[PDB]
């Protein structure tokens, strides 16, 4: 009876890690609450939608390059910045749609997945831990003599009890499962991460080229 | 004089340019309100007794690493989870320090240089147009009362006017002729993302090697 106490507590902060990981995850992509999708539809699981913000939202990057392409424009083709603003604007959209990626890969390859795990086995676990300690009250006042009662009510006390144990033990050997699902989101990480880079070495090529050839030429005094 | 009312048009859109790109970039680096003001105040540290670039406020991934360290332990020295929590929080400890200075860097290399380029170059040239509205103003009066004044009363009108026309003229040429220097402060820019994106794919890296190793001897294991 005291292992299972232990395996409780630890069935307990594998409950309270999912929870926090979910959250601290979900902010970790959208870390402004005025465009982080509600929490009821950030706890659907969609396996067609990965979005984690709201409808519409062009990204924080996708923001800083309207803006930097629209400016960029209107100050005409003769302007160094307003031509480097469009190239720079154009590589941020790109940086855009590397974060949309980001936030659906996780969203769908790493939260959802914590998500069938809280509502599956968690749960189950749940009901088989609520049943028991139930079970376990009706027994103490009960076994104190009543009127076939006391009887099928051990008998329920140790299915329920053993039922706890096994699924409860069964995970707790299963570990593994959840340690292959972080390697997912560093895996996802991973090509956002390089993806941004290239991008953004293309763009560094792109500008430092610009300043070369409209810095080989005497700028008029 | 359009030519004149081109480059006026031109500095115009630079400073609505300029001051989204504050915005904005402000916004990238903290899409949290709550810290977007803590980070205008970033400073540059001395690196005497240590290289510590505090920052005044958490980052989502040192937040994350937290809720691992803390239940990871908890799990106990036995679990295999709780083992690969500790350790994949550790890294996010370090995304969050390499976080910490792209928020640092872009604020003192890019965000500070352009709230100067404000501060100063635009203001400059905001009130030398200021002032020849003025005398463009004034011009247009003694002009409205030749015949009705001494002709030094308009003469003057006139010099103040176009010494001042040429000065806002002037002003706004070689700051345009310039820009060459903004795309080079984009450069800036990019260069910190650049540089946080490959520090932070590093250590990913070196995570995912661990990890594998991790899921693989807990796998090659009796049951």
């Amino acid at each position: 009876d005291d292992e299972f106490l232990d395996m409780e507590r630890k069935i307990d902060v594998t409950n309270k890690v999912v929870a926090e990981i979910l959250s601290k995850t979900t902010e970790y992509l959208q870390p402004n609450p005025a465009y982080r999708a509600k929490l009821g539809m950030l706890n659907t699981v969609s396996k067609i939608r990965g979005q984690v913000k709201t409808t519409g939202y062009p990204q924080t990057e996708g923001l800083l390059g309207d803006c930097m392409l629209k400016y960029g424009k209107e100050l005409g083709e003769d302007s160094t910045f307003g031509n480097a603003l469009i190239e720079v604007g154009e590589s941020m959209k790109l940086m855009a749609e590397v974060k949309d990626s980001l936030d659906i890969n996780v969203k769908q390859t790493f939260i959802d997945p914590l998500q069938l795990l809280q509502d599956k086995d968690l749960k189950e676990i749940g009901h088989h831990l609520k049943k028991l300690e139930g079970r376990r009250l009706d027994y103490d006042y009960k076994k104190k003599r009543v009127g076939e009662e006391v009887r099928q009510a051990v008998e329920k006390f140790e299915e329920s009890k053993e039922l706890a144990e096994r699924s409860m033990f069964n995970f707790l050997e299963n570990d593994v499962e959840q340690v292959s699902q972080l390697a997912v989101f560093i895996e996802a990480a991973l090509d956002y991460h390089r993806q941004s880079t290239e991008i953004l070495q293309e763009l560094q090529s792109k500008l430092q080229m610009r300043i070369s050839a409209a810095s080989s030429v005497p700028r008029r005094e």
